[PDB]
């Protein structure tokens, strides 16, 4: 079976090529999961992208409200209309062979149906809805023309279309999923069945933008070393990062991440490189005034268009929403290094599976453009090097940096330690360490002491 | 009763041999489980290797639809209709005597019929579908033809069939199913009900290939290298040809180090080994392996190394043991490394997973494959995380690397945990990693709580 | 209410006695629970038991695939058929007045219907159902016949019959369940209702074999002595084990558990006694390897006829399939001792109700037959005396041997403790042991640490 290069980011590497040829795919979904959408972009990429003559069957959308809809991605489709590329068809066996003309009319390779369940009110039988379905899949594969069929569910895991039967007659089935779990909405499609091809299994997260839909399916190492924009630091991590490395600098609560972050984002524009601060805790007025307060100017470092500061809040928008937010903003600022502070504000209310493949698409996309990534991450325990094995995240990122609270003759002292440097030599001392209006000062080790680890050492 | 050979990897065995000879098998499953390839993979296998004779009852799907479809596994129906082996027939009780002709007209002893549920658009009511349902098993018992029958279902884990009644008319029953957990569909494979004989009992995980439905149901003293000398030591003169190593530990303490000198010493004896890569990149492996002192590139270039890379969360386990057992089948390694077991169990249950490991341990030990599996544990005491696990268990040999804190500074320790069929050393020895691999040095003779990853020194 | 012994293996025990005379009996349950096989043995055991008339009507199923289906279990109904002792009935009231006839004709003492609901498609009202189920039911007590009447269920938890009115019309109700967790199926039997007499309550764990069905329902002890096959082990279990007792050998993976079975199951062997080792860990290779590098030949024990190894996966088959598969092979070989290596993977994809029903099986039968059990389980706890605590199964064992790794000055060291010996005097020191090519070599306890139960001995 050959698939038709649908042209949807993502969607090609799910689907192992694109949509059979001369084949109906049923695209069912809730209300607003992007069936339209999905719908119409199909035609929209086979017209503009390999000269695919594209007829949209409507049914309860207007042509004008379909064609104004679409505007929000910047498609004219008057202007494919009026270059007589597009066929919009206003509206069951007379539009059955009403299709036919028009595909015959234009040489048609591509139609998008939607809806194709709003034509079932004067039935309310799966039976004859199956029969009138079957009749319809059936017409459209003697022509042979490449559909993309549109029903509705009441459900985001009940039966796959409304009268539980439309599924089994189609040869392609793709699920638009819109889940909503702890007051927040997560956008996934499924590719149930492909006849006689194959394609990857279950859901996969996609947004909806000003592109359209984007989904998200889940040579190089360089030697070459960037500096942390600490010089301790560099000589414990043996001659600093790797470029291409993505680095987890993870500690309590004020042990100072983000200090080691905004060395990191100084480092980038004192080189003259680009790098992206995207924020999740503290907002860009305190970050310049703490910032400051160490003696870095992110306003000038902002002002030279070396730095750009994205915050958000981490349950605003959705993983996905967030994911896709990261990759236009680099893809736009093309920076060096990116700093994501931080991944445990982005964890908070979301599940383990959704937040790993978040973290994998997040590393991926990095090491894939040879940004050197710096994510921190607050530790939910004490004892620092406890939390790092509790953690998935921990084992997927190629260098660890551990900020530990030590407690020392009455005093809350910090350490820091290069915990894991894959690929490279580095310091295996838990060094004492001071933040001053100059920045980090790491010291010397405490060999006078046994469990440093617990946060509350005993002396040797 | 006797047993017709299917001839679909894994269904032989749990069906104790196949299916009732001239007696009706009820296939139900959900959109997508693979019932039509099943029908279809029932009658190719017959008439390819016992010469049996094949009727394809159609109704949805048309003939041409079937082998199109059909042509995906490298199958030629057409070839096989042309040779008047196979029979599809296009579609109450005309089509009985029209499928019965057919049946007679061919000497035919294999049928598989897709799909029945379809032809009960106008009768619902279930006493009607129940009634016809009745007449279709007795009129094909009647006959005495072996008929592999397709129904539907709405649910993964609700009624049998659309009118749950096809099940108590049937004499066997198969149910396929493709449940979404996590967001990721797993397709299992049940034999409900085999009226007559005995069978295996609740789900079993299986994959469709390019070959088709692919279902899941001597030990010598010959010892093997490790790739390190000392290692081979207190491992009481190597590893077992057969035989799994578990190397369990913190992220960063070494179990990718200990995998390559693994490999690097099978291509260093022109050996062959895969490294199925389940963390780190190719790329970064490349890189890594090169700063170590060894050359991955050069054992890939002597056709003795094959890194087989993807993601945990990519594809199911189910799907991951078919790619390994493949790949096995294919390059024939003498070694294998896992890296790791632990990224492969991520979002998994325990169930889904033992099952796994059962499998590619089973596999290895079948063919005789010494297999390092790597896994990084959740706890800092990494004692007390392979005690926490049932992988653990399975293994022959567990190689334990902790973490210990020495004077401010954040040592490593190796120590053989368990070694079966063999002495190991008992130490807790003390190693570093240079640019030329492990140097494991002595064990902390003054210190105790070393266990804990924080000793006192006594 | 007189109670008629169906001789279906552990129903009279629940059922106490039997089905009530002159009454009808309903048995429901899913497809393939296991119904019509209950439904003949009623009649099987009754025919050929107690010479019992007994007449078996039919619906879905011919009388040739009847007969056909119980030559599994090695039945000749034809052969019953021609002595006049059966009566299978082809196929409401002309049946109902036929019933009748056929009981006249025979004398029948015995009916089994199946199945009753088979009857309904021409009705889908549980009205019309309730009222001809009335009528069918009340005439048979009329007569004063005893017999199984089976219907269908949809659900495992759900109604009792498939119009949810049988069950009220019915005197006795029997609920057959055939139960997936885990992608794994547990066969269980209820007697809901028993109209008029007493019966256990709940459901039990059953298995279909070869036999049929086979129900787990749920003066001696000895002081005789055997020996565990180890000498300082029997000097510290004052005397060794006694016969009739279970033994449990708990520690973390690797202490030495097998081992200690290998002695067990080699010591029976050299006293000319039959022992069983129950494998679902390592398989018999491997294990013949080991115990040979141990200086002890199982080929040689098996060769002898003395051993038996019964190796299978801990998750192949249900729990109550393993309870059957042990019976079988005691009742068959006839051991002196058995050993389960072990509980624990037995356990695992187990809920501790089912898992503890199966301890609680085997214990009794090991100790019903007079056979030494020795069952294994690896603790998921590095201090293994905690892990003995936080268990059901160590309490109901007789005695506990402790298998626990000790820390002792960068050596991984390994304890034995007689933990627990009911009725008997046992040493109470940690003794430190070792494995050489000879098996354990229990040396002396730690007099000099403190904190051995933990793992990580501090020394005193
Ligand atoms: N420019 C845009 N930016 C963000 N979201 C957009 C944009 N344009 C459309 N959307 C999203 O697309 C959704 C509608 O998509 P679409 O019309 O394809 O849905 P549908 O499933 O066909 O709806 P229905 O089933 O109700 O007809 C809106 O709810 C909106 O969130
Ligand atoms: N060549 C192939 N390689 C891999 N997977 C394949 C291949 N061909 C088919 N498949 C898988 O098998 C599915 C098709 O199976 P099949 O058509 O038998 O399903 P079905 O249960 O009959 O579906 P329906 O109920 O819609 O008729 C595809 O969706 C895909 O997941
Ligand atoms: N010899 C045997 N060994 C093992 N299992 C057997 C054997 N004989 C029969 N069985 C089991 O018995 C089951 C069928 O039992 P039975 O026919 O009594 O079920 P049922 O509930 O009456 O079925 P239905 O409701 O579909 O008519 C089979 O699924 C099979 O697993
Ligand atoms: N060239 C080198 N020289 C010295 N030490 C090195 C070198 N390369 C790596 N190391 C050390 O070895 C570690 C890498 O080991 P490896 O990546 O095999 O560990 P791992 O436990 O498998 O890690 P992960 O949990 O990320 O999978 C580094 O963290 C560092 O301590
Ligand atoms: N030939 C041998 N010589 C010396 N020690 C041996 C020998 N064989 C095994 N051992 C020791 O015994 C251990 C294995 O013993 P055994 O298999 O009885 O343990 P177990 O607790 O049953 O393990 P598992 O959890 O794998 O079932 C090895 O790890 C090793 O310490
Ligand atoms: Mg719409
Ligand atoms: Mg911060
Ligand atoms: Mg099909
Ligand atoms: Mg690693
Ligand atoms: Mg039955
Ligand atoms: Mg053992």
């Amino acid at each position: 079976i050959a698939k038709m290069r649908t042209m949807i980011e993502g969607f090609d590497d799910i689907s192992h090529g694109g949509l059979p040829i001369g084949r109906s795919t049923l695209v069912s979904g809730t209300s607003g999961t992007g069936k339209t959408l999905f719908s119409i972009q199909f035609l929209y990429n086979g017209i503009i992208e390999f000269d695919e003559p594209g007829v949209f069957v409507t049914f309860e959308e207007t042509p004008q409200d379909i064609i104004k809809n679409a505007r929000s991605f910047g498609w004219d489709l008057a202007k494919l209309v009026d270059e007589g590329k597009l066929f919009i068809l206003d509206a069951l066996s007379a539009l059955i062979e009403r299709i036919n003309y028009a595909i015959q009319k234009y040489r048609a390779r591509r139609v998008s149906i939607d809806s194709v369940t709003s034509v079932f009110q004067q039935y309310d039988a799966s039976s004859v809805v199956r029969r009138e379905l079957f009749r319809l899949v059936a017409r459209l594969k003697q022509i042979g023309a490449t559909t993309v069929m549109t029903t509705e569910r009441i459900e985001e895991y009940g039966p796959i279309a409304r009268y539980g039967v439309e599924e089994f007659v189609s040869d392609n089935v793709v699920i638009l999923r819109n889940v909503l779990e702890g007051e927040r909405r997560r956008r996934t499609l499924e590719i149930l069945k492909l006849r006689g091809t194959s394609h990857m299994k279950g859901e996969y997260p996609f947004t909806i933008t000003d592109h359209g839909i984007n989904i998200f399916p889940l040579q190089r190492s360089s030697n070459v070393r960037v500096s942390s924009g600490v010089v301790r630091l560099d000589e414990m991590c043996g001659g600093g990062f790797f470029k291409d490395s993505i680095i987890l600098a993870t500690g309590a609560t004020g042990t100072g991440k983000t200090l080691l972050v905004s060395r990191f984002v100084e480092n980038a524009c004192a080189n003259k490189e680009r790098a992206i601060l995207f924020a999740y805790e503290e907002s860009r007025a305190q970050l310049l005034r703490n910032a400051y307060s160490w003696g870095m100017d992110f306003e000038e470092m902002e002002r030279q268009n070396l730095l750009k500061i994205v915050c958000a809040y981490p349950e605003s928008a959705g993983l996905e929403d967030h994911l896709q937010i990261i990759k236009s903003e680099i893809n736009d600022f093309k920076p060096a290094r990116i700093a994501i502070d931080s991944l445990s504000a982005l964890a908070r209310g979301v599940s383990n599976n959704a937040f790993r493949q978040f973290v994998i698409g997040v590393t991926g996309y990095a090491k894939q453009e040879e940004i050197t990534g710096l994510f921190t991450n607050t530790s939910d325990q004490f004892m620092g090097a406890h939390s790092i094995t509790d953690s998935h995240i921990s084992t997927i990122t190629d260098t660890i940096i551990l900020l530990q609270y030590v407690e020392i003759r009455g005093e809350m002292s910090r350490a820091i330690n290069v915990f894991k440097m894959r690929g490279s030599w580095h310091d295996k001392a838990i060094r004492e360490f001071m933040i001053s209006d100059k920045g980090p000062d790491i010291k010397d080790s405490f060999r006078n002491f046994e469990r440093i680890i617990s946060g509350s050492p005993t002396r040797i």
